[PDB]
């Protein structure tokens, strides 16, 4: 359209409030009737129940802002909605458009998916503060009720919260975004598009889980053992880690896994192929005395994402006193060296502005690995969900090429490309 | 106007929303052109400055609440914008404005009073939640930009943290008040508009000192000196401390004074005519608290800033902590926590011990609207315990409750332990 | 002895220290031999491993108190001893011994258990502050070595921290124990002996769990679920609950058991009766009763079967405290480091809180009292007398005692599960 | 003596317990009978209080270690207590010995200072654990009460705390040093003895009121104000800020002490120079402009040791002054708990953080020492050997070093201000 043209032209504030809001727009959705599909398959191929289309553009709530997506991420909830798993998000949807007034627009025969994105805020609601059309930002998935009282102490913690583009419809996999205006903030004027597209929703989650008061909270000289170390969340992990004085000890199953870590500058590198009922208490010895002789003592912190067997190791080999930090689900192990388990997911607006400002500075890196254009979306998605990747896989959305978007070159050049990208070209 | 008349008769939504908004409106209220006035003047009279008459009603922004107040009470906020001190209100409204869009309506040659209030909402804006015409609600002064990231950490604690009729405009002290939707609260049922009306800010702000983890946090167990216990803040802080467990040691200037504290169960009471000569007094302190409650305060409540908080600083345990609103301070690891008001998830827990009866209202006297300068001067010259209510578009007391089977299982005395004292 | 005989009398300092210290002394122990008797058996009767019998004084430490034991209580941990499972304590005795030094003392072919207790000190070693004969206290199970750092941010959580008759020897069901100073109190001078000495390990526990900043942390006005509610901790639990200002729910299993709790101020109860892919749908219906009780999801969760429960059962962002796409915490706790038990020590003192004591047993019948608390017929608490003669013994503050009265004292007197 | 040769050619663990305990040793000291010596005047010159000469040796409690002293170092202190101000120690050795038992050997008429020291372990107390000697270790100056039931809850805030060297006798700027067990840690290997000795007290201080849980509790991406910069706490302060992913801004008021701060890698500094209440006001005005110029924004942790209501005006809404308007705190500190003390032994250990050493004295020029410190012409920290005859010595893992490098491990050698 001609907003799409004024917004990839980088066109003024005015040129781009004249440009008409067209009434379709392309998106990767999932369709309602298909929800019962993979009812009796083993092998549930995301790229069967996947679409590329139009769909009708919403009106914008109040609080909302439009954003023309320049690109976006591949996230695991983008996984488990195209399995329809464990429930599909439909059940979701109709649950957020019980509440009535503007959250009824989210029950739809369609649902467009994607909770990440950088781009260009094209229209805001009346009630939307400092925003203009023009601004490049950064979209995170905490699409939080600001009027319940729990926000106010925790963005996480609202009986209303919910992932965006997961449990809420208009996500960021599209030519075109819906979002509150609370899940925006100022795009790191030194990345390119893809690059700030691929951190918001693992960054923040890792943040949350690692450095933020709301999670384990680490601080210099801890040793914190990462699970699943080269996938998006362990990737920022080690970085936050080493960032804060930490001492990151990778757990990686193959050759080029543990060549992302070192990557990212983990050197303490454990490989599951040793070992990994009555077997998992032993492992857990064999995996403690390895940290022992790796970092020099049992680790402060875990930190573990599957929900799988490391679970259970996770709580054996923490310290006495340790935290265990997890996404994804011998009572001895817990109560006689009083453990902790702190079960965590997202990110609240304030820990996603620290987030933001440790790649401001450059502290923190993407960890983008490939780049995927839109139309092969559907794709992206299957690379992630068969985990042939390692770190990010990013998907161009508006953004006709790779490689724009950036703002301050000079600063990108004092900080280096490949110092940007450690894990370009990369696999599993 | 038809609209005050719905509400007053207890009309539906429908009706309300029926009901022409009228175009101005009975507010007390300051003028920019009389900010200088005190220049010179040792008695800052706030009979002087105060002003009831009619003002316009400003157009209601997306997320905001028309409430049509009920009851309001005096705040010490109060008491200082009609002293125009320490810098008159009229500075903040144009720092308010200077952020544009909404906001502009603040600035005005007018300033509209009063940080709480109970009433009834009349209209929404389009971006308000769940909030209907005839909902019964109580407004707490947390004005707050819900789009700041340090919102979403600490409501308190956002650039844009602003303290509603005090930092804004279009308080409570009036027949109507404009709200932000994440100022507002369900009313108790079983208080009267009054009642209701005298809490929040003070309750609220205590709340934050001492029972959340933002503040203080005491524990069951814990002795908790109270400096100035008889007033708004005290009141509650007392309350707090005994529902949580806690031994409250007040610290009182009166016998009257003493009666109320008394009233509150508060029963290790200090006289201040029990007296480097603040080191001192400081020891002497020191030495009653441990006659009268067995150890050292673990945290001291102080809220005059004058000569109680050097004091403090001095009489608290080692690695104890004053809340607020030199080899003492470091040698003996203490914290002082600067604070006040309360986040909404703090009212909100505030609003439920108040729901439960596990807290009560702390007020002592009630003003009508007409009268509203005579309570903020009964409040600037300390004559009160407790705190005063002003009636606004309520026309008389004892009026708002809609739970009186729980009201008189509570106990209509029990409510009120405060009922007519005063400090002289 | 000279020496028991001054202690009862309530001699002067310098007739305990007049008094010389017997050779030997009687006390519940078990045998290292006796280790496999229970292999292949079911009911583990501890009866049948339990002594009562004369062991050797063993030598004074330093920083070590020797306490003539006026009462003791039962704990799990001495049922479990007793059992031999799952490990016997033998092992645990032998891997404290190898520190060497004077903790090879504790490797002895015997094992004199018990956790709690009340009595009078007798002797002090050479390194010990403040205590002197004569001196009435309370020993609590926190055995630990105050030259570990870790001590010094937090009593429980040294690699050498140790629950005192279960991983050392010399414990409380005897008439003597030796303790590390570390582990003593004053005894709250209103209380009998026997009062005094069920509460220190269960109060403590409960004090951690529930109201220390090293636990959940509970304020004025939480909901708190508590499973088991009839039992030790429980008891302590929901007082602690009460006197916060929280609203403590308590979960039982028989109607005697909805005594016991509704004895100790728990008005809101329920029972375990009214109630794979049905451990959700059964914490839907738990859930469901709490919000109809209290108002509220549970702000925390007290587990000591269940745990998947209460995870399912606590709000978002709420917290599970533990003892044996969500945004929920698990805190695992035992014991309270020396700080926590002084706090617990303070608001019994105060009488915020009372002992939790159901029935007493004399020394001879310790086994006994061990048997019913293995199978499940307490509630509350099971005190045994050691040196004390009889019941009612050790008060020295009868003004406060009258105050708060006999029967508040004694809320669970004779009751059973 | 035979004692002090053993220990310096590097005698077995029996040699040294062989040489015996001589009856006297040399230490720098004060007199009880000079504490009114600096009546009415102005420049109290520690040089005209402190003595250097033989002290009697005292008796050693069960729990304690007699140390031989390698190498200690000069603190702030060490200098008060040399002015006698603003009260004479003698009055804290009083009411330390004041408690009885063996706190009564602290009341004598020589007061033995250091607050830190590095060196060989000779005798054991028999309550003393592991410790043996020919163990090189350092000592921190919390000298606590095991026995008390703060101490378990945080080492720092027993009501018994004290200073070693400051508030109890028998400190370490002597040959040997009596000190608590719970004083001791392992010395990290790569570093001498001189090296190693200047960090426990202030890296410690800086440790808990930055790094800890019990100070501000600093996070990566934090930005902190560290007033005094060059100073020795603010030496330690910048190294942990950097080590934490935070940004230090430095102020210094000289362009030497903008030296120091810039070779501990503080790249972010701001000159003390640039200029009622009101002025403090306009004051803090500028200075917070000109911290987010530099840093980006207001500063999250004011580190403060004239200055502290300028450091409550710049902290950011919701900000920590930390110290040895409307929503602030305040955490006022000292010292470090034994575990804070463990953790900064940890972060020396691997070579994140370095000793901020400036200069070294032997023992017989250590009132000049402390008079470089008094005249404030030092920055970091000032070093004194005691028993090492010289420097260079002291390292038992000369392969870390290496790989570290000894001029890393020594940014600030040489410098003064």
């Amino acid at each position: 359209s001609s907003l799409s043209r004024a917004v990839l032209d980088g066109a003024s504030a005015a040129e781009i409030e004249a440009a008409p809001v067209p009434d379709t727009y392309l998106a990767l959705h999932l369709r309602a009737e298909d929800a019962d599909m993979f009812k009796g398959v083993a092998d549930k191929d995301v790229r069967k129940s996947l679409r590329l289309g139009e769909v009708p553009m919403p009106e914008l709530a109040p609080d909302e802002v439009l954003v023309a997506v320049m690109a976006s991420s591949i996230n695991y909830n983008t996984v488990w909605s195209a399995m329809f798993e464990p429930i599909p998000t439909f059940h979701f949807l109709k649950q957020n458009a019980r509440q009535g007034g503007w959250a009824t627009r989210h029950d739809q025969p369609y649902h467009v998916l994607g909770s990440d994105c950088s781009g260009v805020v094209v229209r805001t609601g009346i009630g939307v503060r400092r925003w203009k059309p023009g601004d490049h930002v950064i979209v995170h998935p905490a699409h939080v009720d600001e009027q319940e009282p729990a926000t106010h102490g925790d963005g996480m913690l609202g009986t209303e919260q919910r992932a965006w583009g997961f449990e809420t419809n208009f996500g960021g996999l599209a030519e075109y975004g819906v979002v509150r205006a609370s899940q925006l903030l100022p795009k790191p004027a030194h990345l390119t598009w893809e690059e700030a597209a691929v951190s918001p929703l693992c960054a923040g989650t890792a943040y949350r889980m690692l450095v933020s008061d709301r999670g384990a909270q680490m601080k210099q000289g801890d040793i914190v053992l990462i699970w699943g170390a080269s996938g998006g969340l362990g990737s920022y992990a080690i970085q936050f880690v080493k960032n804060g004085g930490g001492i990151p000890v990778a757990v990686v199953s193959s050759a080029q896994k543990e060549a992302a870590v070192r990557a990212l500058g983990c050197d303490l590198v454990i490989n599951r192929a040793e070992l990994g009922p009555r077997r998992v208490v032993e492992t857990g010895r064999k995996l403690a005395k390895l940290v022992v002789e790796k970092a020099g003592r049992e680790p402060d912190i875990v930190f573990e994402h599957t929900g799988r067997v490391t679970f259970g190791l996770s709580v054996i080999v923490a310290r006495r006193g340790g935290t265990v930090v997890t996404c994804g689900s011998d009572n001895r192990y817990l109560w006689m060296k009083l453990k902790k388990i702190v079960g965590s997911h997202g990110a609240n607006h304030e820990e996603q502005q620290a987030t933001n400002r440790l790649f401001e500075s450059g502290a923190v890196v993407p960890a983008m690995s490939a780049v995927y254009p839109l139309a092969e979306a559907a794709e992206a998605c299957r690379v992630v969900q068969t985990s042939r990747q390692v770190g990010k896989v990013a998907v161009l959305c508006m953004a006709p090429e790779q490689g724009l978007g950036v703002t301050d070159p000079d600063l990108r050049a004092r900080l280096g490309e490949d110092r940007l990208n450690p894990l370009r070209g990369l696999t599993a």
